[PDB]
């Protein structure tokens, strides 16, 4: 590429996910639930790098899987499809995503070489566009949760690492997309201006890297792309799907010298109003579906596509309460119950996700 990064390309659909679905969904389904299963585990969800293990395991593996499909002639050629996920001190306002690194341990190192790392594989593997979704929550938790000890004392090091990540995955083959949260998180009028200058400094601190595409949001939500009627749960925002989102931020944005294109995540928002009691809940949200599979054809001028990056039926959070990632949100009514760690298969929700998707 070119304009798009998602013109002219397949998404790889991960052996992972297939693995997870066929392994651990499929035999506990009726058959015509394992066939709907069979759908899914074929349709492309981005591949979460959430541990370093992952780097040398995982990421390298499926590079090589995507070499090999192309290389036998894949048309249009398949593109990677990764999040960056590990920052040291990660998901600082919330207790069911914390990662295996620490500030006070050596983190900001142990991300740094992380990062060096994906690099040299992403040098390795440049006959393979590749996609990145930049750390999840990272920058939206420095608009609005500086008040959460955690993530003020985190601050510094996320600017930092985040401008180093940018600048070193900054490769002609890949695209970026910073992550910016949801219409619910950020697209609060109160919220979306200082959003803007965050997001426009650390794109501006990093040098303006071409591969730096744009934004991505409603990354593990569950939001609306555009509804007619705003649901209860979204009043008194106006911004009360990701279109409204969306339109309103990329202005100011641009106001800023950084005219972000975006991604949309549409895993988990098939349907319309969600179970959500309140928009603040966020996890393993109760009456979601499988929402649009992903595409370029978006018909909006600011969203190169829909995607999922969220894979569905992976855990936001274990529901046990004596467990030390647990978190109250997990724990709530208009979350799914009992639920695993984050990341590890959640059956149940796997299910209800099949369902509820929509188009079926
Ligand atoms: O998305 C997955 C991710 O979620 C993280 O939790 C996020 C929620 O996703 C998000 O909905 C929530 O958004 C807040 C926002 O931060 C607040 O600024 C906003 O405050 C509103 C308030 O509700 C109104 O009463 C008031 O009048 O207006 C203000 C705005 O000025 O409320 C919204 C919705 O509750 O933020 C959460 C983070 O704190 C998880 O932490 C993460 O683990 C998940 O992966
Ligand atoms: C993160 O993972 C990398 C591998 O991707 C680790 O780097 C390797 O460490 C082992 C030592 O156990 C060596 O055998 C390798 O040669 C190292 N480098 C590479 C590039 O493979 C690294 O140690 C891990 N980071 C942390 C903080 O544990
Ligand atoms: O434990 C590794 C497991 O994690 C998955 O990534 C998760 C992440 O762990 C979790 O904190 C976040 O909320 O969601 C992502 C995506 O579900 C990863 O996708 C799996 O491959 C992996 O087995
Ligand atoms: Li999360």
């Amino acid at each position: 590429y070119n304009g798009n990064p998602f013109s002219g390309v397949q998404l790889w659909a991960n052996t992972y996910y297939s693995s997870e679905v066929h392994t651990l969904a499929i035999p506990s389904l009726s058959p015509e639930l394992a066939a709907k299963a069979a759908k899914v585990a074929e349709v492309p969800s981005f591949q979460w790098l959430d541990r370093n293990v992952t780097v040398d395991t995982l990421f390298s593996g499926t590079l090589a899987e995507i070499r090999a499909a192309n290389q036998r002639g894949a048309n249009p050629p398949y593109a990677g499809i990764f999040v960056v996920y590990d920052l040291p001190d990660r998901d600082c306002a919330a207790a069911a995503s914390n990662g295996e690194w620490s500030i006070a341990n050596n983190g900001a190192n142990n991300y740094k070489r992380y990062i060096d790392r994906i690099r040299e594989l992403l040098i390795q593997y440049s006959d393979i566009r590749t996609i990145l979704v930049i750390e999840p929550d990272s920058l939206a938790n420095m608009v609005t949760n500086m008040n959460v000890q955690k993530c003020s004392n985190a601050a510094s090091t996320y600017k930092e690492l985040t401008v180093y990540a940018l600048k070193q995955l900054n490769l002609p083959h890949v695209a970026m997309y910073m992550d910016a949260g949801h219409a619910g998180w950020l697209g609060w009028p109160a919220n979306i201006q200082p959003a803007a200058e965050l997001f426009a400094q650390i794109y501006r601190d990093a040098g303006r890297p071409a591969a730096v595409r744009g934004l991505a949001t409603n990354v593990a939500n569950y939001n609306a792309w555009s509804i007619a009627s705003p649901p209860s749960y979204t009043s008194p925002n106006p911004n009360y799907d990701e279109k409204h989102y969306i339109e309103a931020f990329a202005p100011l944005l641009r106001n800023q010298g950084f005219d972000a294109k975006f991604i949309v995540d549409t895993g988990r928002n098939g349907k319309q109003p969600t179970g959500q009691l309140e928009w603040g809940h966020w996890c393993n949200v109760k009456g979601t579906g499988f929402g649009v599979r992903p595409t370029a054809n978006t018909g909006h001028e600011l969203v190169d596509a829909f995607v999922w990056v969220k894979p569905g039926g992976e855990s936001d959070g274990t529901s046990d309460t004596s467990a030390a990632r647990y978190d109250y949100h997990c724990g709530l009514s208009d979350a799914l119950t009992p639920a695993p760690e984050a990341g590890q298969w959640f059956q149940a929700y796997f299910e209800q996700l099949l369902i509820n998707a929509n188009p079926p």
